[PDB]
């Protein structure tokens, strides 16, 4: 969107900040994901349980940055790249370089530009952001806490805060793509999954059925 | 017996309903003659620098004639205030047993504290993922109980602001001494969040918090 603001969007029961084009894809293509998942998008097929083939980095980047993406789409998807960790940081820097010609930049560019000191400054920034009363500030706080997490369990704990903004879909997608479900987190992942399924059961039962079954 | 947030004329609270009522009922006193006001209220609202006693706090949390819901809510407050209030918590819980009532976190007051806290940690993490205020309050309470140091306690109590329970976070900060060089900027945000609401109903009382 032609805005710099972090905004939650929704598509037919799927509320999302980090993955709007994935949500839209799934809403449009649910019958294809049921009936011929190998011809469907591999990121969507994996997330929704239609395929056990993990998407590539390229598959993910393509969904995050479709052709004709505007500045708000790019900046939002750059947040997603940061949350996705080191395999996506070179892509983040590329997208940030592209924006500079337009006098645009990612607001957390201090990371990519003494990372320890940036992360401590960001830690304080995120703690104050969370105390603000807006969704945009709370998303920023969760992003910072996720970036500053060192191990998977901490990262899962901080991403789980997305469920407090009814962003269970995003927490679920990150859990799937980053491999955060293990013996310690499994019961909590099940609650997150069930929160998302509770919304899906009302709008896209086919998608719910794939996630539950196959 | 459900955990229910309440409000008194601009003061939204879970943990301190009788403190909020006291402020509604003694507005003028706190603004105009605070040396005559209740010491816990006077301290919280910035009218006095004298810290309240344990008994002062307990009497506001458990007024004479308190019913079982009031008792159970205030026992949550005792647990959040920490080990200094555990003997009071156990006494209140023992008295409830005759009526077939108990606090739902009674395992804390029994054997093996460490094992109970590990079990409560997992329950709190699942509770926070539920979509109700009652479950989210339980999760914050557990996370506070399981915090050892002031900074961690402050971080977990700050989550009350996500339920617009800034008043409660502010009261706990005042009573537990959580404001220091590391937390002062965040305490100011929490205070201002509460005052932004209090300004709409009792601006002269909000002014005492700002200015003494």
């Amino acid at each position: 969107m032609d805005t710099n603001k972090r905004e939650i969007v929704e598509f037919l029961g799927i509320r999302t900040y980090f993955f709007p084009n994935l949500a839209l894809y799934a809403v449009n293509n649910d019958e294809l994901l049921v009936s011929d998942p190998n011809k469907a998008n591999s990121f969507a097929a994996y997330v929704f349980g239609a395929s056990d083939k993990k998407p590539s980095v390229d598959d993910i980047v393509q969904i995050l940055f479709p052709s004709g993406s505007d500045s708000g789409t790019i900046l939002t998807s750059m947040d997603t790249l940061l949350a996705l960790g080191p395999d996506f940081l070179t892509e983040f820097k590329k997208r940030n370089q592209d924006l500079a010609r337009f006098n645009l930049t990612h607001d957390l560019s201090i990371l990519a530009q003494d990372e320890d000191a940036a992360k401590k400054k960001l830690n304080l920034m995120g703690r104050k952001a969370k105390l603000q009363k807006t969704e945009a500030a709370k998303i920023l706080a969760i992003l910072i806490k996720t970036i500053n997490s060192e191990e998977n369990y901490e990262k899962f704990t901080e991403l789980s805060e997305l469920c407090g903004l009814d962003l269970d879909f995003d927490a679920y997608v990150f859990t799937k793509i980053l491999g955060l479900e293990d013996e310690d987190t499994a019961d909590e992942v099940e609650v997150i999954r069930d929160n998302f399924l509770n919304r899906l059961d009302q709008t896209k039962p086919k998608l719910a059925d794939i996630i539950r079954n196959g």
